[PDB]
């Protein structure tokens, strides 16, 4: 069923809450035993948000291999994403270690460091060229190279150095800065513009490791980003784009990380973004 028609039908009936709860009821349930070990309590921002054991990213060290991060692998779309929480004061070094080990080109950030008067994630990147950051626990150095500030999003060029081998790589930081403190954006136009800037960079492409995507918990806004991307890619590959069922794509993605899309308003916004984006490239 064409999703645009399904959209108007849910909107006229006002059943967004009922559709959303059916998703929550059908979603996969897999064990998260590593996340709940007592040695890992200060590695988790939220007690109710854990990576499944089968899909979790492992750090390459014998000490403790645990990070709150999952590999979302879409088989038919041929895209991989890492979804993670906003780093904590004691996990900033783990975060950059993961970026290095997985060969990521891009980091996508969908939150501000402070929202609603509270800290949502650590200041994990340098703000001035001449004041670089050293993570002594993981032996990495991070330098700000350049910064391009726009109305809806900032792009930064960073240099990550493995202090052990003296290899360096360029990492692109894509920071969406205007998601509101409450609710979802009224129009998906600036979110879709941001997604197409990440794509154009090469960060989502198979010659690199998976893109690292985060918000505060790594399930809500982060979920919106990868669901919209995958749905538009499927519409460009399939003989009939109207076959693309966003609820079925979301359930597949929820086999890899719990809780993706946190509210009925985030679900509605995901439909809006896919419907509008399909036009962006629909003999347009
Ligand atoms: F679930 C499905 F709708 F069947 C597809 C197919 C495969 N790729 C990821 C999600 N979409």
């Amino acid at each position: 069923m064409e999703m645009e028609k399904e959209f108007e039908q849910i909107d006229k009936s006002g059943s967004w809450a009922a559709i959303y709860q059916d998703i929550r009821h059908e979603a996969s349930d897999f064990p998260s035993r590593v996340a709940k070990l007592p040695k890992n309590k200060n590695r988790n921002r939220y007690r109710d948000v854990s990576p499944f054991d089968h899909s979790r990213i492992k750090l390459h060290q014998e000490d403790n291999d645990y990070i709150n991060a999952s590999l979302i692998k879409m088989e038919e779309a041929q895209r991989s994403y890492i979804l993670t929480q906003g780093p904590l004061p004691n996990t900033v070094g783990h975060f950059w270690e993961m970026v290095w080990e997985q060969k990521s080109r891009g980091v996508v950030m969908l939150n501000r460091v402070m929202e609603k008067g509270s800290l949502k994630c650590a200041q994990y990147w340098p703000q001035k060229e001449e004041k670089e950051m050293i993570f002594e626990d993981t032996n990495l150095k991070l330098t700000l190279i350049s910064e391009d500030i726009k109305s809806y999003y900032t792009v930064r060029q960073l240099e990550l150095e493995n202090l052990t081998t003296q290899e360096t790589r360029e990492i692109l930081h894509f920071h969406y800065t205007t998601w509101p403190d409450f609710g979802v954006p009224e129009s998906p136009a600036s979110f879709l513009n941001f997604l197409f800037k990440v794509r154009e960079s090469g960060s989502l492409s198979p010659e690199h490791g998976p893109v690292v995507v985060h918000c505060s918990a790594g399930i809500g806004r982060s979920g919106t980003f990868c669901l919209a991307d995958t749905c538009l890619l499927l519409m460009d590959k399939r003989k009939d784009p109207s076959s693309v069922d966003i609820k079925k794509v979301l359930l597949e993605m929820r086999k890899f990380r719990m809780g993706l899309i946190q509210t009925a308003d985030q679900l509605r916004f995901s439909y809006l973004a896919v419907i509008e984006g399909a036009k962006f490239i629909m003999g347009d």
